[PDB]
């Protein structure tokens, strides 16, 4: 191959630009992500049921779709939340790997068969399945500049005209509203409906009636008499379109003939479906969208398609509506991608300023420049080839990747230079020497370097997708450098390349390249002199070797591990949650307060709070809420005091001075469905019929005995709701039997005016919603307000709730919680400092098995994944070692000299641990990921060196320490070529502020710490090694002369 | 140790075990060689010609009397202003 | 799929418009279009003209007077008039529908209306004209909806000499002069161009710089490829 | 059956309209109510959509949709099909 292009170098160039084509078409349709997706498919079930408590939920909707969820594939767990919000969710989660689909068409084959079963208002709520990540993608805003619309009108606006083409969008898993779509309201009251001797039954049957969309027909409809001249379809009742309309139905005619309408018993108006949620943006009223990701779609296309989708709505927007933009995850991901594209830019300016001190000519720098974006192009049309995205971990694989891309061809062009200037050979000659004597090592490397980095292509777990991405990321580089450096280098070496001739070093050159050409070659001698003397000792450097691998040894036991940075990401949450019993009115105060500290406190922080009241993370309720947080930029965010982490800690600790509530900000994980690190999530189970009241006491228990060892445990704690007071009634059936009325007239009578009631649809504005009856709300209020209702008897009269009912205080559920079908309790908690996970867990596990009988536990989320295990690191490196060991001695064709190479491998981990252990840092996938490929360079610089070495003691005379000096005289300056470029390229990282700056820091330091010792050490330690282990394991006679 | 008949150790089955048994890793269908217990109500038609009462009145009864209401709240949304109370009204529930 | 040089065009009420004022800035948009032979031909609505209907109203307070209740009066009128599906039956076995409606000579005019009757509570008959009115009126025989939102379809050419393109750039600036609330959309063969119509340019740039360079490759040489790009127009010609 | 078009769009289309949300791939979505007391609603999907998945994820959707049409809808039930444009033939049956 080196022979052929090197005759035709358009071919070359050919061949190098069609490469580049494919590469730069692959960036253009290849998707974009921060991570490869490593979070289980979950699919969800929500159901509603108007006006039930939490116990009704789980008896009557809850078990009896569990019941039915059996015989799915890939099941690793389930769970519900059943609540006196009448809500219910539950949720199944997925093997990683499950088609979603799939996953989602079983669960709902298997919902249909408990749909009939249902509650009849709970299928007319609609029950959903879904298939999307729990955390929001985005939120949207949508506020009034005019104040021309109040909450509820911009709620409705939103809901009526937005919010379906939305949730239709290909990759938008689940749409919530934060505020509710108009309804037609029917407030009732009792006084008015006793006077007239009417019923909240009355009430809906003349509704159904009179607000009906009927089917009459047609006047000479088919098949007709013969001689039909007309046809014309009949019209008759039509849906209510108006207040006015509802206010008008006619309940009945009284004996002197006047009319009860509607309006006479109700007020009548347009209003909520539910008046649970009301959202601010900085203070003033909105609504919005929170949006989840569809399992597995693409964020970055999604938010694209959303954004396309809003642009197409506002031309017709009402005056003043405006969309803004509260809350978004998606900018970061752009963002700090293109700041590894920057630093990958700036790489290659870098490398071509080294190679220029060292080449001293513009067409001669170029030749080693321009493999970088050759290799670095081809290889995103690899990862296309592969499947693969453009994420964080593929960009910094990349980077990571610059030395050993790089140094392939610097390899070449320097042994090219070094040719013409010890022979005087002429260009196309000296590099068809050169490619003889290297291509084949080249070659060779490739092989023992792709042993370095597939093995951790075999990483298992949610973990193994992350270091699979380096892998094939950086093997894929790396083998793309060396087709380079075989087809492009030797053309535009034996083109570009300015003749040298013989003894020649550029010592009589010019200017500055003159000094630096006579510093070079002086150092390059006093180098030479320096090693010659240590291969006089040895038995000194043997020693301090051994000292370098023990540090080594403690600074690595003692550098903590982490597994992937947590990134200011320029937005954040803060989740209120007062006690179960707390109102609506209660939560808006905390709510008001959180707000408030942001848009005062933190005025040069934060550009926007976007805040819900009756929304939590665990969801709907009167004391819950949350509040989005979007940051100003990075830029004008200096300082570590002004990052989310210093930001969410001042917060939490100023809300902690919160009455009665629990209120903190959190900077969301770098994934989240991996285990907010030393947390666990446990669940206690009622194996045993034990019943609500027993599990608490249980919990309880199991809370007390944890509290008591904060050396193990920490916050320990319920993920639920406490018990509250409930307002018991009994409905007297002999009482209502002997005054003859209906239990199911007193049932609806109660549950309408005091639940509500979804009746029937009507038409607002062209679109269908629903009609709602419920008590006017100071009807509702009081307990001593259950005996102004009324029912009517069989025989006519108007009997009050007082005469057939008793009623008594007591305490019960607003959150019942099941795991895999049955009762349970959600408690998490984390290893104190200093301390592990698997320590607190095995501890948590020796409470629970002290706790009564009957009760169970399990582990769930985070404590599931990490249950399965790791600890695969031994052996995949075990293996790793050994097979560079078996390709390293099928390359030197000797069982030992592989020792000589393999020995370099602690003196650039040294360096890592160094600069890692004393900038702070830890020993995370950036950490490990840039060990491998500092560690392959080096022991590729060792094995150029022995390789030399061995071959002047082989093909030429030359013993053994004359041979080792005249290698090591020779790889000292493509060693320091490659070295100081890459060790500058990546300054940019080890500098970075701002967007994914952590990862950028991480990457870096690492890299700069393990390549600076790297380069420093084995330039001498890789003499001594080679000597040592060649006297250690030498035959009979040698280095004494050699014959020839 | 003869403390559960037959039907007591079938319904122990279907009641506790056979539901995460047909969620567990590569179980595709589970077929319960006996049955859960469900509350019987076995008529006597003597009984029931002799209070003049049919199956419907006794299946009506229980529709009524075995029931899980939904009943609303006290100072629910949307409240009066000022309301300090926030509580479930709990109406009939399932007979045990 | 495609008329060819046709597109397919639909009218998007946006707003609470409602289907006469949709109705009327369809009409407005087709007027303007119709001034412009010269660009676009035969531009329509896919659709159905509304038509005469027979509005009858139920009147609640007579009803209620006479004992009459609304679910008899209206399961009387749809059955009888519109024909009712009951239940199943089974026919040499097979399942089969059974289906009520009024013999056609007793549904056929509006005076037949009159000779059906409802059974009052106390056990009269009341005859249908007892209790309702009746009036004609228009409405729409078909109502069309696209993406979620009231819609009406409208099909079109461009004009002969003129691209599909420039027919359908001058349906958008005539639609950017509709009534507020009026938007629009392009659909099928159109959807399919002002997305599937922006990609000829780049494939075919591609095309021509890898065949460029394999020549390149081929005669080792930056120039000499020249000498056979250049015969293109001499099958093309011929051609045409 | 009997039903004229307003009729069909504000108790079924709407209904079923407001429903087609999560459904992965749709291009666009269009319809028609009409005054025969029929009503096609047709999905148009992304090209190289696999038909069969497209055609589960909208039947899945309206299944659950159903609880809210008119009961004589619900009797006569509602199709979902794969939308062809051609026969391979057409057999004509006649009685001569
Ligand atoms: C040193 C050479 C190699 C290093 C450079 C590698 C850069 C890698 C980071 C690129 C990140 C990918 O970001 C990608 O950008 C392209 C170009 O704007 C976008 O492309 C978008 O705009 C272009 C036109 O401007 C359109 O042709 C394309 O249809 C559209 O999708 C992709 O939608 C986006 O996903
Ligand atoms: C499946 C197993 C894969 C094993 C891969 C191991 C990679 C080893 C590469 O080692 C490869 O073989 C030999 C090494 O002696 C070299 O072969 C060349 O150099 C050495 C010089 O003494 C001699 O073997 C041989 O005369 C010459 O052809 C190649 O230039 C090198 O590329």
């Amino acid at each position: 191959m080196p022979n052929f292009f090197i005759d035709r170098p358009i071919f070359a160039w050919v061949i190098a630009i069609i490469i580049m084509l494919a590469g730069g078409l692959a960036i253009l349709k290849l998707p974009v992500a921060q991570y490869p997706t490593i979070a289980p498919p979950a699919v969800t079930i929500s159901a509603s049921y108007p006006g039930a408590d939490a116990k009704t939920v789980q008896d009557t909707v809850t078990q009896v779709i569990e019941q039915n969820m059996n015989g799915i594939d890939n099941l690793m767990y389930m769970s519900s939340n059943s609540d006196s919000t009448g809500t219910v969710q539950i949720t199944l989660t997925f093997e990683s790997g499950t088609d979603a689909d799939i996953a989602q068409v079983q669960v709902q084959n298997k919902l249909q068969l408990a749909m009939p079963l249902l509650p009849q208002e709970v299928q007319q709520q609609g029950v959903s399945v879904e298939k999307s990540s729990s955390s929001f993608l985005m939120v949207v805003g949508v506020i009034n500049t005019d104040g021309t619309m109040t909450q509820e009108d911009i709620s409705d606006y939103v809901a009526a005209n937005m919010k379906d083409a939305i949730s239709r969008t290909s990759g938008v898993g689940d749409v919530q509203l934060f505020g509710s779509q108009y309804a037609m309201r029917i407030w009732m009251n009792p006084n008015e409906l006793n006077k007239f001797q009417l019923t909240p039954v009355d009430v809906i049957t003349a509704i159904k009636a009179q607000n009906a969309q009927v089917a009459a027909g047609q006047l000479g409809g088919t098949p007709p008499v013969k001689g039909q001249q007309l046809n014309a379809s009949i019209i008759a009742q039509t849906r209510l379109t108006s207040t006015e309309e509802f206010g008008k139905i006619l309940l009945k005619v009284n004996q002197d003939g006047s009319r009860v309408l509607l309006r006479d018993v109700a007020k009548i108006e347009l209003g909520g479906e539910n008046y649970d949620i009301i959202a601010e943006f900085n203070g003033q009223p909105a609504s919005g969208l929170g949006i989840k990701l569809a399992t597995g779609a693409n964020a970055l296309d999604t938010a694209a398609a959303i954004r396309a989708e809003l642009a197409k709505m506002e031309p017709f927007f009402p005056s003043g509506l405006k969309i803004v933009y509260p809350y978004d995850t998606t900018p970061f991901v752009k963002i700090s991608i293109h700041e590894v594209v920057k630093t990958l830019v700036e790489a290659i300016i870098l490398v071509f300023l080294v190679m220029y001190l060292f080449l001293q000519n513009f067409r001669a720098t170029l030749i080693p420049t321009i493999a970088v974006p050759v290799v670095l192009l081809g290889t995103f049309a690899v990862l296309a080839a592969f499947g693969f995205s453009i994420n964080t971990l593929t960009m910094f694989g990349m980077v990571l990747a610059i030395g050993l891309l790089v140094d392939n061809a610097i390899v070449v062009v320097e042994n090219v230079e070094r040719v013409m200037a010890e022979e005087g050979l002429p260009p196309k000659e000296a590099t068809r020497k050169s490619m003889g004597q290297i291509q084949g090592a080249l070659v060779g490397i490739a092989m023992v370097l792709s042993a370095v980095f597939v093995p951790m292509a075999f990483f298992g777990g949610s973990t193994g997708a992350i270091y699979r991405q380096f892998s094939i990321t950086i093997v894929s580089a790396m083998a793309l450098s060396v087709l380079v450096a075989l087809i492009l280098t030797p053309a535009l070496c034996a083109t570009m390349l300015k003749p040298i001739a013989k003894g020649d070093h550029g010592e009589g050159k010019k200017g500055f390249f003159g000094w630096f050409n006579r510093m070079f070659e002086k150092s390059t001698h006093h180098y030479t002199d320096s090693v010659g003397g240590i291969l006089r000792s040895t038995g000194r450097y043997l020693v301090l070797y051994l000292i370098i691998v023990v540090g080594m040894a403690y600074l690595f036991v003692r550098l903590p591990s982490s597994f992937l940075p947590d990134e200011d990401q320029g937005v954040f949450m803060t989740m209120v949650q007062l006690p179960a019993g707390a109102t609506q009115e209660r939560t808006q105060k905390v709510l008001n307060e959180v707000t408030h500290y942001y848009l005062t406190k933190e005025k040069n922080n934060v550009e926007s709070v976007f805040a819900v009241n009756g929304f939590g993370f665990a969801g709907r309720g009167q004391n819950t809420g949350i509040a989005f947080v979007s940051l100003k930029d990075w830029a004008d965010r200096p300082g570590e005091e002004n990052k989310v982490e210093a930001i969410t800690m001042r917060a939490t600790r100023a809300f902690s001075q919160i009455k009665d509530a629990m209120v903190f900000a959190f900077n969301l994980p770098a994934i989240v469905e991996l285990g907010t690190a030393t947390g666990f999530d446990f669940e206690l189970i009622d194996q045993a019929g034990l019943g609500h009241e027993k599990l608490t006491q249980a919990r309880n228990q199991l809370l007390a005995e944890a509290a008591k060892h904060p050396d193990m445990l920490t916050s320990v704690r319920p993920n639920g709701l406490e018990d509250t007071p409930q307002f018991k009634i009994d409905i007297d059936q002999e009482k209502a039997q002997a005054l003859g009325v209906s239990i199911n007239d007193i049932n609806t009578t109660l549950g309408a005016a005091w639940g509500g009631s979804y009746v029937n649809d009507f038409i607002d504005r062209g679109r269908v919603k629903k009609v709602y009856v419920m008590s006017e709300a100071k009807y509702r209020m009081l307990p001593d307000d259950i005996g102004d209702w009324y029912v009517r008897a069989a025989d006519g009269q108007m009997v009050p709730f007082s005469a057939f009912s008793s009623s008594r205080w007591e305490y019960g559920s607003p959150r019942l919680e099941r795991y895999n079908g049955l009762p349970s309790m959600e408690i998490l908690g984390q290893a104190a400092p200093g301390k592990s996970t698997g320590e607190a867990m095995e501890l948590m596990e020796q409470l629970a098995s002290k706790l009564p009988t009957g009760v169970g536990y399990d582990w769930t989320g985070m404590s599931y994944q990490e249950r399965l295990s790791g600890n695969q690191a031994p052996s995949l490196y075990a293996i790793s070692l050994i097979v560079v060991f078996l390709c390293l001695a099928a390359l030197y064709e000797s069982w030992s000299i592989p020792f000589s190479v393999m020995l370099v491998v602690p003196l650039g981990v040294i360096g890592a641990l160094l600069a890692a252990t004393f900038r702070g840092l830890t020993n995370d996938v950036y950490f490990q990921v840039g060990l491998l490929t500092t560690i392959g360079l080096s022991a590729k610089n060792a094995i150029l060196i022995v390789e030399f070495a061995k071959d002047l003691m082989d093909k030429e005379g030359k013993g053994l320490i004359e041979a080792t000096l005249d290698a090591v005289r020779m790889r000292l300056r493509p060693i320091l070529m490659t070295s100081l470029a890459f060790i500058l390229g990546v300054m940019p990282l080890v500098i970075s502020t701002g967007a994914g700056s952590g990862a950028q820091n991480a990457v870096g330091t690492g890299v700069m710490g393990g390549m600076v010792t790297a380069t420093v050490l084995a330039i001498f330690f890789v003499p001594v090694f080679f000597v040592v282990v060649r006297r250690r394991f030498s035959r009979k006679n040698e280095d004494i002369e050699h014959s020839h």
